């Protein structure tokens, strides 16, 4: 199975979602404008080929002995995994190449949120690409190529590695995160069409014409205290959400799709805090992934969610919901460590377009 | 999707099809008492069971007591039991505890001194291990979690490495996996299937000196760092002569087929495989089971890549090491490196659901 890379908004959106994630931001090193845009232009043809389950350049192999791969290879044999390929724009990006004035109103930044305990090191980036797929071999051989293609223009800044579900799992049934609680119940889909124009694209109206077609998205790597997590009663598992774990059901009611009363969940519950009702419509696109990278110098499981949210505008999406998640009781068992906006471009039309070239021309 | 047999003559995980995803983890021991150590393996081999099944440990995830914690994490809910496989080890600092000195095998050798070895000692080494294999990572991180939550004051998780990918084979039958340097890794191993090159090459027999080890293994996992930007700059023609395979279809140098036998002498005297092929090596043969790993980025601009290594023997002094030391001049050094050892002696299988693991030592 393959995901058509072409169209009005970039794939890995709206998309259907993958099993794998690698998150990767990028930093520019080069002030050349002319050379950057090159980079995009040969970024977007090594993406054509990796989304169709092509080695990118001349091939992986058969080429001159003498002259290194234009493919490292390892994706070899391998499907097209519905692999997308998502670039996105920080917000440092555009102090460079004179793009200062073209950066959006809606590319907001973060205001600093009750127990953030921020990497700069995970954190911020000038771009990213999100790749997703249901290898997880298939989109870490597109970072690293699309690395090595951009070496001397970028470098890697941070990586994420992500898992969800693994399809091969019914499908419509919802991935738990790796507290033991369904995850995505009440999100958008990618088949509300109506929803995605009014919370997640970008339109011509909102200020920024060259991001038409676009949408925003906020990264934020949340470890997840698993030891003390554990250690709760699944009462308190319970409360501290509001739904039931078995089910997912929200409280007082039996199915897992049965929409919430919140007034009967605790006042601080998450999703009491976190629904739309809570923050004057406030509605979001979730498309994060669960990760695990270790363990840290105590013993205890480097585990959590990589958040992602994708919305129409910054400031009027995961800022008022995380803002209203102030007291939110979760927040004893979860720490934002990593975070990063991104703008991110319209699609790419046809065969003849690039990423970012409504922004650069 | 289906479940792998938890009990046998031997331990699964090591003959095993290899599966997609790897949770390894190492655990030091933390207690003194013999009989709470014993009564932890029990523990952990009834919620081994429970897990390799598809079926939550203890009581369940949910519908227990309210006000008490429960059994099972719940992560797991709604999975099938993706192929998971629990394999446990025994590091020889173990036999440190519980009296279990003159018990140790003298097959659990320590490692010597390699040149390159940059060994990071806090990912090296462990009173044990739990090497958790399946499809799904969620169903081998919640093995893992649920160990070690059960074992908690009583050990603690040393280290632990994740594998995305598998960069081996038990099963020739299948598509050999690639590692990160793009080459087909797992061509010339032991299959599942080779009952009679297990017994010769992997499982320790009776007459080895070590009876409670008998239908055991003995482990060497070691965490091997790649330069891939070194490696991303050389010449298709020097990767392949780093190996003596081509790099498309995997077959040695000057033959047409990735299962073609090898003939050495068209190989560099420093290709990897002339000098890892048993031929070269009296004969030592190994089964490697390691797995890709991608632990983020260096600080250094660049993708953090490596390969988990890991080998299953009869005898660590006749099988890895051996090998190990003849790759000395081996070309590939110049893009690897050494950072992570152990060693672990792999007791034999649990036998049926009255068994443990490692009663044959305690029991
Ligand atoms: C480790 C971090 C988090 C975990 C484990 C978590 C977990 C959950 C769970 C179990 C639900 C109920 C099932 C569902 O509808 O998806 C939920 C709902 C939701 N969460 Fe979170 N969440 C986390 C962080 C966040 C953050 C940082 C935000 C926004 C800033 C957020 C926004 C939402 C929203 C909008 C909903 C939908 C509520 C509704 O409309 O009913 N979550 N989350
Ligand atoms: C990053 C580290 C390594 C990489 C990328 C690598 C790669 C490869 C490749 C491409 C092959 C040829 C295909 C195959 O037969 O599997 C191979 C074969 C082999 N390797 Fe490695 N290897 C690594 C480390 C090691 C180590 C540390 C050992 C032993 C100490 C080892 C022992 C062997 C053996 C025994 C074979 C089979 C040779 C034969 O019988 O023809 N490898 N390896």
């Amino acid at each position: 199975s393959a995901v058509p890379f072409h169209g009005a908004h970039q794939a890995g959106i709206a998309t259907p979602v993958q099993d794998r994630l690698h998150f990767a931001a990028f930093d520019v090193t080069t002030e050349d404008r002319a050379a950057f845009v090159a980079l995009l232009k040969e970024w977007t043809a090594a993406a054509r080929r990796l989304t169709a389950g092509h080695a990118v350049g001349e091939g992986a192999y058969g080429g001159l002995p003498e002259a290194p791969p234009d493919d490292t290879g390892e994706a070899l044999g391998l499907k097209p995994s519905r692999l997308t390929l998502t670039i996105g724009f920080g917000p440092s990006l555009f102090t460079r190449f004179g793009l200062a004035d073209l950066r959006p109103e809606a590319l907001a930044d973060l205001p600093k949120f009750p127990g953030d305990n921020l990497d700069r090191a995970r954190s911020g980036g000038d771009l990213c690409v999100q790749a997703c797929a249901d290898d997880p071999q298939v989109a870490v051989h597109a970072i690293r190529n699309l690395a090595r293609i951009g070496f001397g223009k970028v470098v890697v800044r941070w990586s994420q590695l992500g898992f969800g579900k693994t399809s091969s799992t019914p499908d419509k049934q919802t991935p738990r995160n790796l507290l033991g609680f369904k995850d995505g119940t009440r999100n958008i889909a990618g088949t509300e069409k109506d929803r995605l124009d009014r919370f997640v694209w970008a339109a011509e109206k909102d200020g920024t014409p060259w991001m038409t077609g676009g949408s925003y998205l906020v990264a934020r790597r949340i470890r997840m205290h698993i030891e003390t997590w554990d250690r709760a009663s699944l009462q308190e598992q319970e409360d501290v959400f509001g739904r039931d774990k078995g089910e997912g059901a929200p409280v007082g009611k039996a199915k897992e799709r049965d929409e919430p009363f919140l007034k009967a969940m605790k006042p601080d519950a998450h999703v009491r805090l976190a629904h739309p009702d809570s923050n004057g419509g406030a509605t979001l696109l979730r498309r994060g992934y669960s990760f695990t990278d270790g363990t840290d110098g105590l013993g205890r499981l480097d585990a959590g969610l990589f958040f992602l949210a994708y919305q129409r505008d910054i400031r009027t999406g995961f800022v008022p919901v995380q803002r209203n998640l102030a007291t939110d009781a979760l927040n004893e068992f979860i720490q934002h460590v990593g975070s990063a906006v991104f703008a991110v471009p319209p699609g790419v039309r046809d065969a003849d377009d690039w990423w970012g070239s409504t922004l650069f021309g």
